[PDB]
């Protein structure tokens, strides 16, 4: 049929011209900045030498600078002819032209990649490149050239291509085939003049439903991946570069960046003349800051302060000349979604998500791609979702047509999205071809609207100006209530727990000094009292760990040990060296105190006596028996059981083995108990597995009301040796029948239930949580409190918490070596159901106990008159500029009471104020809606 | 779905055990036999060496041996474990363990292979193994073990595998998947126990209308390829002991092999103890010769007296210790099929034929793939045909499931047909694995017969004895008239046509000597007079070149250059010298003797003129305007116009490029005229194309009844140079209609349309011919006679002859060097429509004349009153033992009317005998029925 | 591969419907007489009754020879 006759031909087979010099060229190579290399190149006789050859390397961190001088050939002949000089490109790296240096130009596009020379100035100019080594040898030569000739085999290339892509029985595909056909007649016998003439004959084949397709070039870059921050660095800045050069040569384009941090990076390495590169580059058009976010992160993890942050100190940039942005919010990468973030999102006055996972395209009680997100707190968010080509269709992206088919099924709208650019590497590229793409599309298809029009030119921001117009503003609508479930690859999530238990105590410890240093403003005034600037500061090298990729303990060996280096430790060991300062001038009016925050036995016989509860482990099998309420009269049989089973995947996703056995730990144990005392009580039962290891957990808890709280405490501490590729849980069977499991979320509690979605696909079924998780038909359950852990899974309820695992990644350290884990166990009833929430979240605190001389009196309690049970305060804090304090308050109980808020302070006044710290004139509420955050603003 | 849980996980992840023998290691290498290198070794010190290490090499033509003495480690222990050697295949060498020689062990199997190591013997042997280089470096190591372990691992993934060939929408692919599941279990924590249970285990979960699934591995062996003879002389040998080591480890295997002549190359190499080896392997069971033919070769470019000898010189073996044979007729490599093949196969003794490619499954007018083949002569032929998934569908196939689904939808029958081994390489292995295939594939399915039956070790004999059976004697059946169409990848048929040349003049002059030697017989008494075992000796070399892959000339340069070495030159040379031989002591009866064998102008008005006929050139074009016919009154506008279309595929295939122009070799001619007489007239006229070349076509021809002749005759002589990949051919448009292609195929004339089949898939249509094809409403017509060029073509009726081809294949002597082609053209008339063919054929004839002394007579007319003009004798030649003569004799003229055939001879007696020179009682008919073979021997 | 494939014949009556159940009390009776001219007929047949209360609906309708 002809089908491999035009396709494979003539796509395989002045004009494009090869010239060679040799001399002039340099090369560099540092074994042990661009400003430090130009004073040491025409001084003597440095590192810097002549190549004029292909220079090979071997593995090394280091970077080879390369620099090549060039004479323009003749002059008028080869001037005319299009000036380039192809490079191979490297793992990293940057180019320049400096004279001395005013530029910056891009490197980190892909291993193909054109570098113009200016024709408007006549004369001899430099070039500095160099290369990251992890080796890549470059291949570097000059190429002189028409632009009319290649032109035609780029369209041509574009055009079969678009013709395997049209359906075969549309006439179409036969008519591109004949134009295929043409086209290859007078360009297969070698001459000038039949090209340049067909090409223009090309064209008049091609000119001769109310839609719209357009697109928007991005890259996606992760600051801390298999490759470091420093050297991603560097990568950054070649992101900005192509777009600069891509300006000049094409207009209309359009580029979005996720960091609000990436502005700094550029502007604190090149301060220079390119902050004033930006504000032409930004304010007129073709630039838009998407989310206006300091970090892109993972939500489920952290707080509401570390969402807090990155829009206010995200938001710092618009004091300075900055600030055309958009209501986009961008998290492609972002594994998992809070619920919280349609109440988020309207108070930070950013009205739109977008989310590349966790969705699918049937009837799910669910339309389609484009949705309306209404949370369970109440509040609407409209979000434009990508379909399941995810980022990577318009990636890289010369099919044309390819694509076009598979984005117009999940979505409806009036028109479709695409998302242009690479988001796995250092940073994405974007292609210099992307002016033929639009035009060749706008060959293919006429002008004028019937048919869909093709432009790459719109901005988001007149999209959602269009989907104000054409659907309604609705009642009913997509809905899908929480959060969104889809293969999670929670991976790392559960592994290396080491990285979360020095960053969730480093979490709470950045988050404990916050309020409390504004409570000593009276004491001595100078500006009065609080860290302003000091913990400004601080806020910048946390949230540089706290991203989505980097947070989880996802990457390479290398920056996996830039995250247990001082980066994440020395945050802890300054903010233990505050709290050892500000005690000195501050604690000197307490003789002795206590400082906490808040407002307002046998062995043969087998127990251990006391009047709250009792817990059995039975003799020699070393697994928990009856877990018994006499009150309650809720008996026990299958408690904390730990099991251990291997797993077959990489660090991505977690994929066990087809139906293999879990060893259990249980063994010929011994029985022993750690001291003697009705304070203290541990009793010790060892396990032992298979190539021996000692796997040990500890029990701690205080009797009733002399020891006195109503919570056990088990933490666990194993050294792992030797088999890898293991994934060890400890288990909490209920021994109970609920369709529901209550769990805690950030800033608030979700409802889910204890079977997964009908529309789910992998096998094993695990939740990400914050602190506890809890089984309560609200008469009684059992609720598990833990630390360090975030991951969990419901079994049928039985209650399993992941204590450790191995991935087979390329990474040696998530294999072996010591942690130290900590969780729990509670009784639960009506009366203590709301108790229990209370008793989970912030008992990560450690106590601490110092004195200095006395005089004073050390008792004050500050608080003004609120007192509700159901809601809980996670974040109070000052701002930038006044010196003006904010809070921040949220509902811990919710769907059911209505909590009235008496909330308020004295000697000065309050308003409402939103999550970017901005001034809004609600006043305080009297009363709280269920599952709402409350954040107030305080002047004096 | 847990798909890729199951599939990917235990298929990747006493027992074997590697060991590593350093020392007693010897290596050695030839830069300059098996027999010659065994005095070479013990004796001093020669090239043999130490190497204990791995060797490496680069590219060479020469062969490297390798020697390892191993001693058996420990006594009882490693004994048990199953011994074996790791060899890397190398393009060609053997394997031994000579003692001293008695063995010769396979080596030419796949990259992976296993070489046993006797147990029933305890002591050291040597080992003997040759690398061929093409460079390729071998690993080698000595590995140990057990086999019930690596039993389940082959079954596990021989399981997995057919998991997923089975529908998914059967309990089959879910059973399967459980049955992967339970298995897995036990297979990963590393349990030696727990496997050897597990294997029983799953045996259990195995075992709990009528069709048949058969199979024979085989082995096709081409003579000449890209690699040469001489090395794969070296390769068959191992197709052989494959085989043998085989029949120890498993029974009820069939091997069959299409070469007859593989026997003899297999006695003249080993024929001391592998002569004793053949008889009790082929005699029992386990062996047949399929078709007992010489050689594996295309049917449409020789003689039937190239496909006479294979069937008689191949059933010489017949009278040795041999002949268990079988009736299929096997050519699955050779690309076309002839329409006498039906007639010569029943006269063979051979009632079965196979095809491979040249088929269509669909209602073509023709059911299935089985099929009754009946030719233009009336006979009719039973034929199998593989599916579309040709022999490549069983060839190293461990897929089980996969290809049994699509090869049961071409064929109905009551079974399939499958076929092991490859065909494509110095030869086919044959895999040792195949005794579990077989056993596996009955662990799938049970037993007894309700469900096809798996069995590998019936016969095609066995098979051919079902269609007896079960389908209908018949009457009205699959029909398919003629030959058959598909694409043919005729490539190199019409390319480098120097070697055509060189074979078509040696076919003639080999065909020439054959029958006159036998009518000396009177005049010297010896054994009378016949080059009989001269004769003999000369068909072995001239067959050896003609096989089906290297008579086209689609090859490598260095067999090609073989190609044009004495192999067909010293043919023509020993032939032009025995014709100067026996003439001598001949002749000598013939004063002057003219030996032929049969049975009884102006230039600026452009006009050479004559009675018979006008062909002028006009001036200036260079293109024939006016052939015209007086008496007739046709007149002709659109001849002999060359053509010359560039090629842009491979040897195999050729396709064209997507509307490209055809160049035109019209140019500013200039004119001439070679010689000036009645006798002589040649004008002279030049063309000229880009990047000048010349090309050269001469015009001959005699007058008419001083010159006598009906025809032209037009030669071309081309030096090529410069641009390669094109296409040159010579356009002669009759200007006329007609739906029907007179064309004289093998021994006959088959009756073809203007335009290919409705089912014709390739754009390009082009017809592989013998002499001449012509155009007849049999009132008139254009008859065309060529030379070196077997290719033509049907444009609409526009007559093109194929001159030159160049395909971008690896082979530099495809492009560039001179050739001398030659041509005619003919006019057709209702009365020498019979005149035509028999003025097309045989004019390949060279005039030859010598003298002796004068004594004697010298006319002598012998032929014996037969006299039919329709009818043509191709051959007559003697027998092998007597020395009783044969005469074969067919029809030119048939579909029309009935030959009367009066044919006889004197002094002696005639009898009817078929094409494999055997004696059969019909007697010689009087009536020769259109299109038949008519062959008879005559006796003193 | 070891499959099998079976069923069993049998009569699923609504007691009351769009006709009633006076008149459904004789459609009742047609059911079990098909089946007693089909056991001479043909052996191994299988007929299950959703109805307990069917048997009385019988055994009240034809007491003597039924029973």
């Amino acid at each position: 049929x002809x089908x491999x006759x035009x396709x494979x031909x003539x796509x395989x087979x002045k004009r494009i011209s090869l010239d060679h010099d040799h001399v002039k060229v340099w090369w560099y190579q540092v074994s042990f900045s661009w400003k430090s290399i130009i004073e040491r190149d025409k001084k003597g006789e440095l590192e810097f030498r002549e190549a004029n050859i292909n220079q090979p390397f071997g593995p090394s961190w280091s970077t080879t600078w390369f620099k090549v001088k060039i004479s323009l050939p003749e002059d008028w002949v080869k001037s005319n002819e299009q000036l380039l000089f192809q490079w191979d490109c490297s793992n990293e790296g940057i180019v320049i032209d400096p004279k001395t240096l005013i530029p910056v130009t891009a490197f980190s596009g892909g291993e193909r990649t054109e570098y113009v020379l200016p024709k408007t100035s006549d004369g001899k100019h430099f070039f500095y490149i160099e290369a990251g080594n992890n080796d890549d040898n470059r291949f570097f030569h000059l190429r002189k050239a028409d632009l009319d000739a290649r032109a035609l085999y780029i369209d041509f290339w574009m055009l079969g291509d678009a013709a395997r892509e049209l359906p075969g029985d549309s006439w179409q595909k036969h008519q591109a085939r004949q134009l295929g056909n043409a086209v290859m007649n007078l360009f297969d016998p070698n001459d000038r003049s039949s090209v340049r003439k067909c090409r223009e004959l090309l064209q008049r084949e091609y000119f001769d439903v109310l839609t719209n397709v357009y697109g928007i070039g991005n890259c996606h870059i992760d600051t801390a991946w298999l490759w470091p921050f420093a050297e991603t660095r560097r990568k950054i800045v070649r992101s900005w570069s192509s777009q600069c050069t891509l300006m000049d040569r094409f207009p209309e384009y359009k580029f979005v960046a996720s960091q609000a941090q990436q502005f700094k990076w550029l502007l604190e390495d090149h301060p220079e003349f390119f902050n004033k590169v930006l504000i032409p580059k930004i304010q007129q058009s073709q630039f838009f800051a998407v989310g206006g976010t300091w970090v892109e992160n993972d939500t489920n993890i952290p707080s509401g302060e570390s969402l807090a942050r990155q829009f206010f100190f995200g938001q710092r940039f618009f004091l300075k000349h900055f600030g055309l942005k958009s209501k986009i919010f961008w998290l492609p990468d972002t594994f998992g979604y809070s619920s919280q973030m349609p109440q988020l999102c309207r108070l930070s006055g950013i009205d739109k998500f977008l989310t590349q996972k966790l969705s699918w395209n049937n009837i799910n009680s669910f339309p389609h791609s484009t949705f309306n997100w209404a949370g369970i707190d109440g509040s609407q968010l409209l979000t434009h979702m990508p379909p399941g080509n995810t980022y990577t269709a318009d990636s890289h992206f010369g099919d044309v047509l390819r694509t076009a088919k598979q984005n117009k099924t999940p979505e409806y709208y009036g028109s479709g999205l695409m998302l242009y650019g690479k988001g796995d590497g250092g940073g994405g590229p974007t292609e210099e071809m992307l002016q033929k793409m639009r035009r060749i599309r706008s060959m293919n298809n006429r002008n004028g609207n019937v048919i869909p029009k093709l432009q790459v030119g719109i901005t988001v921001d007149e999209f959602y100006d269009d989907i104000l117009k054409r659907t309604n503003q609705g009642h009913d609508l997509p809905t899908w209530s929480g959060e969104l479930y889809f293969e999670f690859h929670r991976g790392t999530y559960t592994s290396q727990a080491q990285t979360k238990k020095l960053m969730r105590l480093s979490e709470i410890k950045l988050h404990d000094l916050e309020w409390i240093a504004a409570k000593t403003s009276v004491l001595y005034p100078d500006s009065y009292k609080y860290p302003s600037k000091q913990i400004n500061e601080l806020w910048e090298n946390v949230l540089l760990c706290q991203f989505h990729d980097v947070l989880p303990g996802s990457c390479i060996e290398m920056v996996y040990k830039y995250e247990a280096v001082p980066m994440l430790h020395n945050v802890v060991k300054e903010c233990t060296s505050l709290i050892d300062k500000t005690v000195q001038f501050l604690q000197s009016q307490s003789k002795a105190d206590l400082v906490e925050m808040r407002t307002l036995g046998y062995d043969d016989y087998i127990v251990l006596a006391n009047g709250k509860l009792k817990v059995i482990i039975c003799k020699k099998t070393g697994v928990i028996t009856s877990i018994t309420d006499e009150t309650l009269g809720v008996e026990y049989l299958d408690f904390v059981i730990y099991d251990d089973k291997p797993l077959g995947w990489q660090a991505w996703d977690t994929e066990l083995y087809s139906v293999n056995q879990y060893k259990y730990v249980t063994k010929p144990k011994k029985v022993q108990v750690s001291c003697n005392t009705k304070e203290k009580c541990a009793v010790e039962v060892i396990f032992q597995i298979s190539e021996k290891c000692k796997i040990k957990s500890v029990i701690s808890l205080n009797a009733t009301a002399d020891a006195k709280l109503s919570k056990v405490d088990i933490s666990t501490t194993v050294e792992n040796w030797d088999a890898r590729n293991k994934f060890l849980k400890v288990e909490f069977p209920v021994n109970i029948r609920n369709d529901f499991a209550s769990y805690e979320t950030q800033f608030g509690i979700t409802k889910r239930p204890t079977h997964y979605n009908t529309s789910w696909d992998v096998a094993k079924f695990e939740v990400c949580h914050h602190k506890f998780a809890d089984y309560s038909e609200y008469s009684k359950g059992v609720s598990i409190l833990n630390d360090c852990k975030y991951g969990f899974s419901t079994h049928g309820n039985l209650m399993r918490l992941s204590l450790l695992r191995s991935p087979k990644a390329p990474d040696a350290h998530a294999d072996m070596g010591t942690h130290e884990i900590k969780y729990a166990i509670y009784p639960h009833r009506g009366a203590l159901s709301s108790d229990t929430v209370k008793l989970a979240h912030e008992f990560n605190y450690c106590f601490k106990y110092k004195l200095p001389k006395d005089i004073g009196m050390n008792f004050d309690d500050i608080i003004s008159i609120s007192g509700d049970e159901n809601v809980i305060l996670s974040n109070i804090k000052r701002g930038e500029d006044e010196q003006s304090i904010v809070v921040r308050v949220y509902e811990s109980l919710g769907g059911e009471s209505f909590a009235s808020l008496n909330t308020t302070l004295n000697l000065k006044r309050i308003e409402k104020v939103d999550n970017l710290e901005m001034k809004v004139y609600n006043r305080i509420p009297i009363k709280l809606r269920p599952f709402e955050i409350a954040s107030f603003r305080l002047y004096f």
